[PDB]
């Protein structure tokens, strides 16, 4: 609580500090106050409010190249997780999407497990201002191309770094380079397919507590995400591409008799997705 | 308990949590509070209230596309039933409708049973904010057509799915596809005609306890509903149609010597009806 | 007490029900309580009171088109009779009017009987909220016309239907359609004139117990009413009007040598009279 | 005009008059102004605004029994006609209802003339605040009496006194006692039927210029009106009434083999109708 | 025209008419002007502006039940076509997805014609405020019912009634009753399939001028549309439905070896679609 | 073309069209005009200007989801090239950098040819607002991730696709996947190393006219570009990579005794560089 | 207080002083106020505001040669230090640079210390308006040369005059005349090399509290600075320059086997650097 003190002292208004101490005015709060707010807290003289506002301007706009505003406004950022009530239509929608999309896979539950249903424990809406703004800027950009159509889908994603995603967001710099369609972020329309990646690609070592991939005891987590596909390139056979082909914004691998068992989507930029829902569940 | 904790911790204000715990402030309550409310519960410093209010604004308006406000504040949604007093003027008005609109049918009570009077046990007003708003929006939409007149009638409805209706509202996706005027929802001026469909088409199985379509013991249920008819199309002969005829909002089947013995009304959009009163009764 | 239970359960506050049960809070009571009242009955957390008040708002104002407020507020309506003290000035004024307005009519007590004075048994003030509001609204309408003057008077009314009048009010739909001024409601400045109508038109069959139109044993009932006459049309001969003449609110039949022996007042709208006093008496 | 000068002089504030003169502040304007508005026009001192506002309070609330407010608000009241554009859907729907309801009649066009359709010249929305307020108050009363349903219809009205109706409203004191249902105001759902009454009972003598009932050149006027029918009494044969039958709010005369060719609606209260549309047309 | 004159006269402000006439102020303009705008056009006195604003309030807000504001504001409505520049990426993307979706059909080019690509003359953005607001309200509804996802797609539509659609919008009351999936509005993923229906079912009799279904001379038209699919119901064979299946908002016709050659999407609500691009083209 | 006509006609202002045609106003120009701009061109009446402005607001703000504003503003976009005068200091410094950074190479002039300096014919500034805003947005992102430092450099780039780059900008989807550091965009601080690429990788087949890589007659074009490196990853040996290393924005391949002879920089985001200067030169 | 009093007295407006005293309006405040601001504080007459504004004009612009505007408004100038939070990405980036740029020096911690990692106690953003203006102006100058590229970098600096630098800025008049490259200001790309100069050239006398070099107990301070290198002259050997080489803006000594162990940068004008971050730390 000293940047406010230096700022006020430089203006010759140190005698006001007692007020700022009682109302808990820090410099980040002060930079957002005008005549109305300053009058509310007890700065009654017009001259003092004028000096404070002019000083705030000289700091924020007059030295914009230093970006002091971004240094001050680190507070409040971050991710919040809001629990959906089981009795709401949103919870039931997400749960029906989870349940109705289970399919028979080629492996007998070696990667995901042997199951036909899920026991959903909780579903959480992920709220992050900065990530949402990044996603919406990219979506607007993609839509300016592709005749004002974003082509937005809701798709599943499974990975062991879900916390890192919901806090830092999707990053193509952590892309799955060994995938069937190159180094990108992979999404699936069937929850049972994204289940195969929860504890690691191909199930990895299984759950940490039992080393069992088909464990019925340990909790799992999936991400249900907005994905902006834009103009999506249709592919059937594997192709190790580093980026989207020219003119497109994602890749769709469709099922084939000799190819994919189930539909798949791939994006090559981490800001074209947003993990809206975090689902906690057990396999049955 | 936890979402409010994360929200307050992100703002650097977790030392305030002991207040929010005693006042039972959840995030859904918090997003509705301004300076006055926060000052009431003991947030005395202006800076703290400023930060809480700005965080709420960022959550609600800055991430509007995620609709956190709809995830929050699901509390209070749902139907309630208010019992009418039998000594009330309104109860007697509805009962007078029920009794006085009885008529003889072409069949000798094959579907509706044999009776000349009802024993009304109770009448309940149905209240549901979401359904009411849906109905009144559709009402304004129809009224904007048809020269400012909605043409709103009070009509009886009979079905074995009244419990579903009073919670989820009328729905054309369940429509009576075998009806004389196609796949619509049907209403009648005469309570005795609506009584025919209470247990199913043509009386169905009768009561579940006797399998008797003229059972005098166990109760029956009818809905008394506001119905927007708008520009109504006159019909006399049976026909099949999926939607309203062009330029019209509903169909009315008039009585005829070689046709209907009693009038009927048909709507093809579930938004145009609201179940205002629920009637429980026995036949006599 | 099921409606309050549904309301509270929808909010997630059913753990408060044991308070509402002990304080006998019904939904019609809850819709009238704010933070102060809820704090009195033991709802201490601000969030609980906030949720209750917001639910009440969403019910009452959010669905005003359904009028759930009128459904709840039926209780407490109705009429109460407040007995006057015979030692009071009010009782004495009413009795003075009764006794001093007697006149010897043309017929030898054929319709009213033979007498010079009354024996007043009791006088009661009639109190009904809704009827009084109807009357004062009409009085305001009539004085908005007729240059801010209602021309209100106190007049006697004799009828065999006084018990229906003091509970449902005056009603032109039951009007004396055979009356000498047409289908209006008749009031008199003389109590002995109104006494000619107590048992029916022209005395009817007399008292039900003796069939005597001069029965000195059986009780009788007159009303003393506030009548709003507005601009009155002066008439001297019979006219079987249905409504008032254009530009007027009532009709005054004046005494004439070849016409009325005594004055009469006729109103063609039942809302223009309020039955203030109910007088029980015998003739002597 | 001079009332503002006296009002201000009595307060000792006549030195302010030149402001009020330049801003055209009359007493009716002043009684609506507060601290904000008085600041706008240059009354800067707080004491002066306080004096004016307390003077207004004493005049308006302190002498309510004299209703000076209503005396001041005499200006601005009245009827305005808003022309509908032929390209609008409102005009088109009203015209469609007008045209499509033409029917043949028992007489060979004796009263309304010989024609199959109209030529519409104008349609105007009638706007009058006082009449609308009267209508909506009566509608609330009727619906409170009729289980929350007003039974409001759109019906045609034909009369030679359209101007008086649109400037003063419907008035039962003008109701003809010789109508087939007595002294009521009559409405029809067939335009051709109401067209029989535009030039008087039975067509009168025809257009004022030609004296021709079937004139194809001189204009005719009909009203399209909102009518509150409440509980309607069903009747099949002529009978004179001064008011509605007990317990009912209107009368409806149905077609019969030995009676009416077309339906009638009759209200006995002038306040139950509002003349929404004024239609000018020629017969073809 | 004359409505402004009546309005101004009723207020006693006729002397201002010379201004309103010179500035072409109609009533619909006057209802949107405040103190600032009125002061701009020359109403200098505060009292006059006050009276005008209060009169507008009494008209628009006082008589909302008559909806005068909607009789006003009829001007300015309607559809607008904005021509896309051939050099813009929007035009290029629309043309690219027109050209890249041409595919062979089961019929020997009988219904649509013999062609491999199109010659595009114009592409026009369709703009209509009320249709867009209807579409967005329905999209909001669907998204709230579908875990906050509208599932909005861009699809092709062909019909002889395109001209009526772009003015009235899509209307389920003109549904394709004989379609494979009942009485719905049909959209195709491939433009070559929608091209089959530009001249009626199965090409009808071909182009009007030549009666040739494969005519290369006449200008055809197709619509490219925003379609809210919500939760779409997948089906593989013919099944006639009047409405969408319970719990779903649309239908998807999946290609099959013995079934559909190409995918279909069907909506049963006119307001779940919006025609964004009107494409004029010839086949080659 | 015709959009202005439709817009003006929908408002009923067609009589103004002679002005709009005479002044060549189009809808894209109309949307930008205010009251002053309209008054200039001769729209003298306030009502007309009000209607035009409100129509523009309804089109642009009311239908924002259709993005008509972006459809209208295709004008004033695209790249332009501005010649630099040889007498200019800017030209001389760009030439100094081009000439002074020639270096020895391991090949016998096989790729870049045999030369010691350049003859520079023209240097051109590239201006394109869309690309500039894209690059500046990315620059701000990177700087905010890199303690307020973009780490911006000027570097040389060479490729056969320079003409496409200066219009469509750098893109990662055409990346040189065959490079020593994966599928990125490669930049060199030495002009000669970039000059090695102007006819393809390794010089390709040489100049098109004579298929000679050391041609001295044919023109050569090289780009001198702003590149944001951010937190640059130091690298010393060959590798394959699709995206930047985690936490890094670019990579630099340094010179080594067993590696690069000269420094290399690589970016994996196309928006992370801008082609400011276009250089045309011959070798000598 | 006195200067504003004299100013107002000369204008003849001393009767306004009571206002100015209460609003704490000093002359530096008054010189920034216009008609709106003066109206806010209670100067309501236009003539008074006009006189004040023209007096301010005559003082400030009429005597610009005396620079009264700069004698006034001196308050508010000066430096403020804004504390970064350890949880911020900015803090983490700066600390990552510090920690990761440690290298093995030749001496065994004789001038610096025997260490491999720091303990960062706090980081502060330095904010000074005048210094920022100077830096940005010099950057603009350098970029007008050097083809619109400032070659701006972020470099470390160690000095016992840090506290003087962050208040007065870098100044060549205090240059290290004995340095290898002469009388310039020296910056490093490695943090440890600058740590060597914290307590003096070659470590000086060590920490004042111990007279100890390599003291692990006492705090140390470094600056992290934006440096405008422009065109840089490369070197590998000492040159003892007094100014920058011709045509160049800075010097840089590159690593060499027989010369510098680490890279180094040198500038010869104090205005070409700005001390963005101030780092306090201990040594581990
Ligand atoms: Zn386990
Ligand atoms: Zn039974
Ligand atoms: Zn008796
Ligand atoms: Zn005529
Ligand atoms: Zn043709
Ligand atoms: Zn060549
Ligand atoms: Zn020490």
């Amino acid at each position: 609580d000293f940047s406010i003190t230096q700022f006020v002292r430089n203006l010759g208004l140190e005698h006001l500090m007692d007020i700022f101490e009682r109302e808990q005015i820090t410099l980040d709060v002060l930079v957002e106050m005008g005549h109305k707010e300053l009058k509310e807290i007890g700065i009654n003289a017009y001259g003092h409010r004028h000096k404070l506002i002019k000083g705030v301007e000289r700091l924020i706009s007059g030295q914009q190249g230093l970006n002091p505003y971004l240094t001050l406004n680190t507070s409040g950022s971050g991710t919040i997780l809001i629990d959906l009530s089981p009795d709401d239509k949103e919870f039931q929608s997400v749960e029906e999407e989870m349940q109705s999309t289970v399919r028979e896979h080629r492996d007998g539950g070696h990667a995901g497990g042997i199951f036909n249903r899920y026991n959903i424990l909780k579903i959480q809406k992920v709220c992050n201002k900065k990530l949402w703004e990044r996603y919406t800027h990219r979506r607007k950009e993609v839509s300016e191309e592709n005749h004002n159509h974003a082509n937005e889908r809701m798709l599943f994603h499974g990975s062991p770094f879900v916390n890192a995603i919901i806090h830092k967001g999707f990053d193509e710099r952590h892309a799955y380079i060994g995938g069937m369609f190159g180094a990108g972020i992979y999404f699936a329309e069937n929850s049972s397919k994204s289940n195969q990646y929860v504890y690691g690609i191909g199930g990895g070592t299984g759950c940490p507590v039992h080393k069992d991939r088909s464990c019925y005891i340990c909790h799992r987590q999936l991400l249900f995400c907005r994905v902006t596909l834009g103009k999506s390139f249709l592919q059937f056979s594997a192709m190790k591409m580093a980026h989207s082909p020219p003119g497109h914004h994602s890749v769709t691998g469709r099922p084939s008799v000799n190819g994919l068992a189930l539909a798949e989507y791939v994006i090559y930029r981490g800001e074209q997705a947003y993990p809206e829902y975090l689902i906690t569940y057990q396999i049955m």
